[PDB]
């Protein structure tokens, strides 16, 4: 798609070099201008691609007395925005400030410039093939490039510092953005210097469109430099005790007080890798602490040892299925005939079966709880780097199986094992999701996690690749011998079977040593193995041996987020009666009805 600024980026410099006019404009050719201007009298008001004016390629070209002149001679292009639909909306202050020519933004407010001018054009907008984002207003323009003397003068001629953009975003939503956080910091408290002064309607509670106050916006773009630097008008020194300090922090716009009005409410759900980087700073990593130390540990290991009972009895009760013999004379018709059928429908029969029947009636409930508390949760994506999002897929699966084997219960089938054999692993399988905040094994099974998505998955296409090859000349080697005394591939679905059997060591491999083999075999099976149990596997031994260590780091990180992470479920839907809120309350003492969080130091 990007051929069409960049044809019209050509197009834009041919009608330069074709109009005569902004040739001179662009090179700064004051001499000749004038004899177009006066003398053989040139078209002024040319529109070139864009939309754009003569006075917009100055300013571009930053040729300031050239554009001395076109003021001199015509100064009502200032007010002339682009009109193509690229730049809509820019006028000339805004690349003058963007290229900080001063003497030019300086002669352009002694002839009347709109400080809102809301340049709306395409490339302006906050998008990922926009390499920058400077706003919409020359006052952003002003404090992204970093120039206070541009600021200033922009605010010694009345701009507007709470002027939202199309985003809601005011002007200090835009410098969180920007890279240059270490002079950005700067540019951030010299723009709220000119703020409203009240305690109210100030800068940093005006929220982006989608509420988000600054001091919020910068834990979600992991900006940890604008962040410490927004704690300080929180932070409450306490005393100066030698090397210690106690440190009050205000805890406001943190602690999750509403619904969704909690900041770590936007760390969790979040994809920045840098998020998870904020929660180690001084409020928020000995909060997350306390709140997991007590309250989150213990009801946690109570929803673990409630869980793993819960599926013990469901495996109780499945195994402990109803029994009845053949019923059928069909006892050899395809002599490699085994199955022994189970019993009525109805069944009953309440000897010892009631004992199993409430287990039954156990194994429902939580299903449809689970159905009650994971369907409501019908947010888009958000599962299968993300957290807990495969087991509430394993989760909803099972219940999802447990009600069809409670409708396969029924009606239906003889032995109906296949809801009973999915809901058993998936829910023995899912006891590995209250691994998490349990000390050793919390990294280990978000690294699996990370091993079977990474490594193993690009083990699994390759491994299948060669079996194909290898199962197809398996069968066709032994499409003809007898399946009696060998015959692992007798037909071709245990043809592929028996040889991905054999690409993990685990069956014993043909080799019969009373009869003649095709030696074909004695070839392929070398080959096979050459190349698939060693070559191949081995590999995946030190693949998974790099790509370990590479994210043994990001692994822990990612652990205890996914530890803060549960402990911020908790505490949303639990009630109020258990798990109370963290800190004090700001009334009764000198504040009022804020929360306060103490936090002691040491210096040197
Ligand atoms: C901490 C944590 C949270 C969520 C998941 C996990 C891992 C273990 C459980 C899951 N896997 C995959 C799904 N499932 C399965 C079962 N049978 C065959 C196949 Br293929 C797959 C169980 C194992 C996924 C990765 C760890
Ligand atoms: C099969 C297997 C299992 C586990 C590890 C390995 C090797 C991978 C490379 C690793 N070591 C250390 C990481 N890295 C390093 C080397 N020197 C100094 C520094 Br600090 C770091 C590379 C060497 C370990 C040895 C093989
Ligand atoms: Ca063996």
């Amino acid at each position: 798609w990007a051929q069409s600024r960049d044809e019209q980026n050509l197009l834009q410099q041919k009608r330069i070099w074709e109009s005569p006019l902004l040739l001179a404009a662009k090179e700064n050719n004051v001499q000749a201008l004038y004899k177009l201007l006066k003398f053989e009298g040139c078209e002024v008001h040319q529109k070139g691609a864009m939309g754009e004016t003569a006075l917009h390629i100055a300013a571009l070209y930053d040729n300031n007395e050239a554009a001395q002149v076109l003021m001199e001679a015509a100064p009502e292009l200032v007010f002339e925005p682009m009109t193509s639909e690229l730049y809509e909306g820019q006028t000339a202050l805004h690349i003058a400030v963007i290229n900080q020519n001063v003497n030019l933004v300086r002669a352009l407010l002694a002839r009347g410039a709109s400080v809102s001018a809301r340049a709306t054009g395409s490339v302006f907008h906050y998008r990922p093939h926009n390499l920058i984002y400077y706003g919409e207003h020359p006052l952003s323009f002003a404090a992204c490039v970093g120039s206070e003397e541009i600021v200033r003068l922009l605010i010694e001629h009345g701009a507007d510092i709470r002027a939202q953009d199309s985003l809601g975003n005011t002007v200090l939503h835009i410098l969180i953005l920007q890279p240059n956080k270490t002079f950005a910091c700067q540019m951030y408290n010299l723009l709220l210097s000119y703020d409203g002064g009240d305690h109210l309607k100030s800068l940093e509670l005006v929220p982006n469109n989608q509420g988000l106050t600054p001091f919020k916006l910068a834990g979600v773009e992991g900006n940890i430099v604008m962040f410490q630097h927004l704690m300080q008008k929180r932070k409450h020194i306490q005393w100066t005790y030698g090397p210690l300090t106690s440190t009050l922090y205000d805890l406001t716009e943190i602690d999750s007080s509403g619904d969704d009005q909690s900041l770590l409410e936007l760390i969790v759900t979040t994809k920045k890798r840098e998020a998870r980087q904020i929660l180690d700073q001084t409020p928020v990593k000995e909060l997350v602490s306390l709140k997991w130390k007590r309250y989150g540990r213990p009801y946690f290991c109570v929803l673990g040892a409630i869980y793993v009972l819960y599926i013990i009895c469901f495996t109780m009760c499945c195994v402990y299925r109803p029994l009845k013999p053949r019923i059928t004379n069909r006892t050899n018709p395809r002599d490699n005939t085994l199955l022994q059928q189970k019993l009525l429908q109805e069944a009953y029969v309440t000897p010892k079966d009631d004992l199993r029947l409430v287990g039954e009636l156990v194994s429902i409930v939580g299903a449809v709880i689970i159905l009650l508390v994971e369907i409501p949760d019908i947010f888009r994506l958000g599962v299968t780097t993300i957290l807990g999002g495969p087991f509430h897929v394993i989760i909803v699966t099972y219940a999802f199986m447990v009600l069809v084997t409670m409708v396969m219960r029924l009606t239906n089938s003889d032995g109906e094992v296949v809801p009973m054999s999915f809901a058993l692993v998936l829910g023995w399988c899912n006891v590995m999701y209250f691994a998490r905040g349990f000390q050793m094994l919390g990294p280990f099974t978000i690294m699996i996690q990370k091993m079977i998505f990474g490594d193993l998955m690009r083990f699994c296409w390759l491994m299948a690749v060669v079996i194909l090859g290898f199962a197809s000349a398996f069968y066709i080697i032994f499409q003809t011998e007898d399946p009696d005394e060998l015959g692992h591939f007798y037909d071709y679905p245990m043809a592929l079977f028996s040889t991905f059997e054999l690409f993990l060591t685990i069956i014993d491999g043909p080799a019969n040593y009373d009869v003649d083999l095709p030696f074909m075999y004695s070839i392929t099976y070398a080959a096979f193995a050459i190349i698939a149990t060693l070559l191949m596997l081995n590999l995946l031994i030190a693949m998974m041996g790099d790509t370990h260590w590479r994210v043994a780091h990001e692994r822990d990180e990612l652990w205890r987020a996914q530890v803060v992470a549960t402990t911020v479920m908790l505490e949303r839907k639990l009630p109020r009666c258990l798990w109370p809120r963290s800190g004090i309350c700001g009334r009764e003492y000198g504040l009022g009805d804020r929360w306060f969080l103490r936090v002691e130091d040491r210096q040197d």
